[PDB]
């Protein structure tokens, strides 16, 4: 079997990318936010908060005739940005652009904090790391991918983002069409339960490239490229004017500015990403100072591979019994 789905940015910075999805039966459609950097489905639902809830599709197990309580479960899980959610758990049918896993874990929260609230449009998240990461207790729930695997043609999935503009997930096949040139496949470490790998270097605008290991995550569900402070040091200081400020958070630059590309390494190839996938915007309405695309990483404790990076390829989890990971320029 295989699936494809269309993903779409919430906004227009790209935040984050929604990707419909149908639970249960009869079908609800909730667009969620597939995430390689985490291993739970959860979703708004009728169980969740009221005063939580502003905007979000939910989904109601009630009203699936497919639906059953996993008795005693609960999941709680908290990301890297400081968010947080929480709830019980169904199993229901679950499908993703065509492709159906009956028996999925759906986790149903009954707490979401504020910046879950305040994002309408996104209506849970859909985990797509390795399912040793999965919050669920007294027994660890497989994600999607890891329970379609086995019925996909090949064990892969795809991201394929768009800049400014929607994009696909695929799953079970590459489609061929979609990238220019090879696709160059690394090795990845699931020590950490993410698709973990070791970029080659690193380059600012026309300047050379510099060969050095950064280890990091590829991480659909992370929006920035966050990588160590010497690189982030040495891309914002071709840019006239740009400083990192403490106040708002991070490296910031005059909305004048022409940004330069950022090239990282995947082996001997390398995938560029142009200057404007790297402006933010605005850090408040009306201000003249832009928030940064490229931040960085000391105090995450990891270097992020976000939609920033991400955006610039075609990228393949490569869900081997040896897993990998490709990068293809498109």
């Amino acid at each position: 079997s295989t699936g494809s789905a269309t993903t779409t940015p919430i906004d227009s910075l790209d935040d984050a990318y929604i990707t419909p999805v149908q639970i249960g039966t009869p079908a609800q459609t909730l667009n969620l936010d597939f995430d390689t950097g985490s291993s739970d489905l959860w979703v708004f639902s009728s169980e969740t908060t009221a005063s939580e809830v502003d905007g979000q599709t939910i989904y109601t197990p009630s009203k699936s005739t497919t639906a059953k309580l996993l008795s005693g479960a609960t999941w709680s899980i908290s990301y890297g940005d400081g968010s947080s959610s929480s709830g019980d758990v169904y199993t229901d049918t679950v499908s993703v652009g065509g492709l159906t896993v009956t028996g999925q874990a759906v986790e149903s929260a009954k707490k979401v904090s504020s910046s879950f609230t305040e994002d309408s449009t996104i209506d849970g998240l859909l985990g797509l790391a390795f399912s040793t990461l999965n919050t669920v207790s007294p027994t660890q729930q497989k994600t999607f991918f890891d329970n379609a695997k086995a019925s996909l043609d090949s064990p892969v999935f795809t991201a394929d983002l768009g800049y400014h503009a929607p994009g696909t997930y695929n799953f079970g096949f590459i489609d061929t069409t979609a990238y220019t040139g090879s696709i160059t496949y690394t090795a990845v470490s699931t020590k950490q339960g993410f698709w973990e790998w070791t970029s080659t270097g690193y380059a600012v605008g026309s300047g050379t490239f510099k060969s050095t290991s950064i280890d990091g995550i590829a991480d659909t569900g992370t929006t920035l490229l966050y990588l160590p402070a010497t690189v982030v040091s040495a891309y914002w200081a071709q840019v006239s004017g740009a400083k990192s400020s403490s106040s708002v958070g991070g490296y910031v630059f005059p909305c004048s500015a022409t940004l330069p590309s950022f090239t990282f390494g995947v082996g001997s190839a390398r995938i560029v990403i142009p200057g404007d996938y790297i402006d933010f915007g605005p850090i408040s309405t009306g201000s003249s100072s832009c928030f940064g695309g490229i931040q960085s990483s000391a105090g995450i404790g990891i270097n992020i591979f976000g939609d920033v990076a991400l955006k610039a390829a075609f990228v393949v989890f490569n869900g081997a019994t040896t897993p990998t990971l490709g990068f293809a320029s498109k």
